[PDB]
């Protein structure tokens, strides 16, 4: 389906897609954010008074929008939740319009056994507690997060980038009865004026800050306690996509020193989709801020990525709002939001 | 050979005989000055004129002596060591009589080129070297040691029983800008009584001291910066007998962690010989400090072992009064002080 139909009715789709194809919208908490407006927008407006018909249509806009920017994962795990929260309040009026329906758990097995309304209002509220939840994660984080990390352990942060991950630890700071050194990896190309910021606000309140060089982290690995994971995106087989440089290597440096690696994340922030290939997912930089000049630029082809990949083999915990995850479980969690057929929109 | 010969002139070979097989005689330092003094008498006391006829007698007399204690090392390689020192100077004596015979280096391979005096004194000068090498060796180890560990480092020790070790561990201690906490495991069965002069010693000098029952280990593994071994034989492998209980399993379980191991030694406490088989080697222990009562003692068979080994897959260094040598290159230090056909006695 095109925007044919929804161009007078409905102009925020185009300037959306225009925020991702141009780098206008920036971090995953912002992508979200829009694309909860833009699905408010279009229950609003909208005429349907069918429900299929309409549900299809919502999967192909969908379908267009993570066509549209395969890095806003945030932008088609929304989708896919309010489709989600569509689908069981239809089976539900289903049921009232035909006339054991619970025989044990809220299992799988879609394989076996065979099959006017407010559903309106209940789409409109599925979407105000969306955004109550995305509003809401750290309070669900802190519960359980501070519960794991010890006096005079030494932290050791790949992607200072993250907004969840550094007011996770300001609220640890907080507690006078814990004490912790901070150790944070530049990640040059790109997380640099990021680190500085994160180093900033450390000093702000007072926490041990050490600034490392990328080069240096073996050179540490001895001495540090545990290692923590600013993610974007996490995914089925546990893995995750983090915000940028120099991530990956620190991981593989935690796991032969065999220290500790955990990860803060929300559920929104998790991906129902399945990591096949790194090559297609992660998106590559600008080598324009390595080196200048370019007629040495025809021999000097410099490689730079943005986005940084880790295997589930390394980290060992995925603290959300509802509570911390081991990687060999974390798929329970996505299909409990997400359903089998919201992946291939 | 027997002691036929060697009864009315040289008494003392039979007390001391009488000393390994009751175990009146008490760690390897003693066992090695003890049968220096052996020596010393043999030399002093006989009469021979000839020197082949003396070499093989004495090979006859060390062979004995191991059949008589196979935990006596130190007194195998006391022996062997005088062996090699008396055979370079017989061929330096050969050379002399008879009348390039120097290549490159001081090499081996005895498979391809074929071949009155002050002999005796140097003979003796030979055990007095010994002595005073046995006298001397922490003098050579703190200079080599007291480099490799840092303030705010966790050391863990099995074996508190080696006085070469508590004694390397009190200089570093001396040293006022030097700074580490002491974990001691407890090795019940034997141990105990000297690991808790261990801690009271180290609390004499005021060090942060921390007794560890032997179920604890893991449980610390962790915060564990260093491992040290109170070692009492070294092998050509690398492999160390160390003086029982509770070392195997900690090195074990600092390999799994990836901390590393220290080892504390003499190059009399190193040994030429072997370890082919554990099974052999290792001393086991008395049941009767484990379990009361004899009727039920018929249904309990209960395994105890006093020596306990460790294969050189964990420890890393071997500081000696020589200096810091990795268990890929012991033999040759072994092989500088003690010669091929000097094994099999």
């Amino acid at each position: 389906h095109p925007n044919a139909a929804t161009s007078d009715v409905n102009v925020t789709i185009d300037t959306f897609v225009a925020k991702l194809k141009r780098r206008q919208v920036q971090g995953s908490y912002a992508i979200a954010l829009e694309t909860l407006q833009l699905l408010m927008r279009f229950i609003s407006a909208a005429r349907w008074n069918h429900v299929n018909d309409l549900i299809e249509q919502i999967r192909d806009l969908g379908n267009s929008l993570e066509k549209a920017h395969p890095t806003a994962f945030s932008c088609g795990n929304v989708i896919r939740r309010i489709l989600a929260v569509l689908r069981d309040e239809v089976e539900e009026d289903t049921m009232s319009t035909t006339v054991v329906a619970e025989p044990l758990i809220s299992s799988m097995f879609n394989l076996l056994q065979k099959p006017k309304t407010d559903y309106r209002q209940v789409a409109i509220q599925g979407i105000k507690d969306l955004i109550d939840e995305i509003k809401n994660i750290d309070e669900g984080i802190q519960q359980i997060a501070i519960d794991l990390i010890h006096d005079h352990e030494i932290l050791l942060t790949p992607t200072p980038d993250s907004k969840t991950v550094l007011k996770f630890l300001i609220t640890a700071r907080e507690r006078s009865n814990r004490t912790f050194t901070v150790l944070v990896t530049e990640g040059f190309p790109n997380n640099t004026k990021n680190a500085h910021e994160f180093a900033k606000k450390l000093a702000q309140h007072n926490i041990e800050t050490l600034v490392v060089p990328d080069s240096a982290v073996f050179a540490l690995m001895s001495r540090v306690g545990k290692v923590i994971i600013g993610t974007k995106a996490v995914f089925v087989n546990g893995g995750t996509i983090s915000s940028n440089s120099g991530v990956s290597s620190v991981c593989e440096c935690a796991r032969e020193f065999r220290t500790p690696v955990f990860a803060v994340a929300g559920l929104y922030k998790l991906s129902p989709l399945y990591p096949f290939d790194v090559e297609k997912f992660v998106e590559f930089g600008g080598s324009q801020r390595i080196l200048p000049r370019m007629d040495p630029r025809k021999r000097l082809d410099t490689v730079n990525q943005i986005t940084d990949y880790v295997p589930p083999e390394n980290i060992d915990i995925y603290i959300t709002n509802v509570g911390g995850f081991n990687p060999s479980f974390i798929y329970r969690i996505a299909w409990d939001n997400y359903k089998q057929i919201d992946v291939h929109l």
